[PDB]
């Protein structure tokens, strides 16, 4: 499993398969078995003392394996979420983005299995962890 | 025992999710179900677009967190600790997602509730999930 | 009371309880079927093939092990013989302290099953009491 | 090296086996601790002791056994003696079949541990073979 993107690349085709979400997720890193996608917390908009939300949580985590599924299969991939698990651990930091460190742990015929750590930035402790799923078709 | 009515929870969840806007509505409520409606026109997607992923998160959420709220009243402060969800249909374009929900375990620190997500009037479920809650002091 | 497509048996109770021990020896003795219908099967875990200590109650890899047979015996029963279910992911929820010395019941249900993915899920009581001790969901791969 | 609150260990690797031993007599033989560290452990599966059939592999809900024990045993080692961590949930996702005739090894991290909950996550491999056969997230309820 050697990437067939490269993080620019994948950043674009990003916006270009889903442009609804525009400006709210970033790549920070890429890497063979592994990304870090931002959650740009400015973009939601929140009331001050505020804090990202556990649907904004859940699309950040499908998101990030998400691209680290396509980033080794390609524009043709047409991957879909069949399951997807989150722990809710610690409340996340005010005003701060959310990071998402995601590694790839089973690209195989049928099925990839991702999993994912989110962190506040700056706070080392991780606020959750997810286990994503997908089917890939033929 | 419930401590909200339909009206009474609906209510109370507009006070505490005003973001929530238009986009979620009780169809019924009982001791330990309830059947929460997605309004997918207040979603303004593009034509043949469906509920996304997060959407139905939102609302297996919403609707496990309210039947819990309907029993625990304002008082209980429920914090989402886990949530799994199972996506097994695509949803039907245009329709408004359903989400029937019941709590399987109202603890002293733990509520546990699982739903089914249906299209409406398609009768195969598109999804379902199980949220866990802990339940502060 | 639930819809999915596939819903037809292709075994009955009997001709399941007889697939099951042929494939699995190891259960004849601890897992019986009480109940099969189109959407939904009822499993019995026999506790006294565990001889657990007095006081003693099923543990979680017992019930994962009664989750998992009870949804693969589903799947199966509407897929046959030449179908080789995989499982892939498995979740359980553990609510309440199983009664000491009774059987453990699992009541599952098919979610979906389709070309590549079948999807089930079970609630798990102490045999005569109501407040389920258990949730579960399996989700199994199916192969060519 | 991730990070969590409560770092601390209260056992170390024999005095932790010594206790596993004592609050688990039927572990003896099947599990035992590789190694231990604030935020993780090692678990052995002992293979032999499943007197498997030829060419035959470890079980789910051994899988599922090795996974609880790892995280269970990681929390003990922190919170000790007078603790009763209580399994709440646990998922595993299943990847690759395990290698027959090696034992399985669970690499176990404490994610939280909490007032009320603890959290860890665990991936299995057959031993010696780089991809992991199996991950797993346990959460555990801790009492007052």
């Amino acid at each position: 499993m050697e990437l067939v993107f490269d993080k620019d690349g994948l950043s674009a085709y990003l916006e270009e398969v889903f442009p609804q979400i525009q400006g709210e997720f970033s790549i920070d890193a890429l890497a063979k078995g592994e990304i870090t996608m931002r959650l740009n917390v400015q973009e939601r908009h929140l009331r001050p003392g505020g804090t990202v939300s556990g649907p904004s949580m859940f699309a950040l985590a499908d998101v990030s394996v998400y691209a680290l599924v396509l980033a080794h299969l390609g524009r043709e991939a047409l991957a879909v979420t069949t399951n997807a698990s989150l722990d809710f651990m610690r409340k996340p930091e005010s005003g701060r983005d959310l990071l998402g460190q995601a590694r790839l742990l089973k690209l195989g015929r049928t099925l990839a299995v991702g999993d994912i750590l989110l962190f506040s930035e700056g706070m080392e402790a991780p606020v959750a962890r997810s286990t994503m799923t997908y089917s890939i078709p033929p």
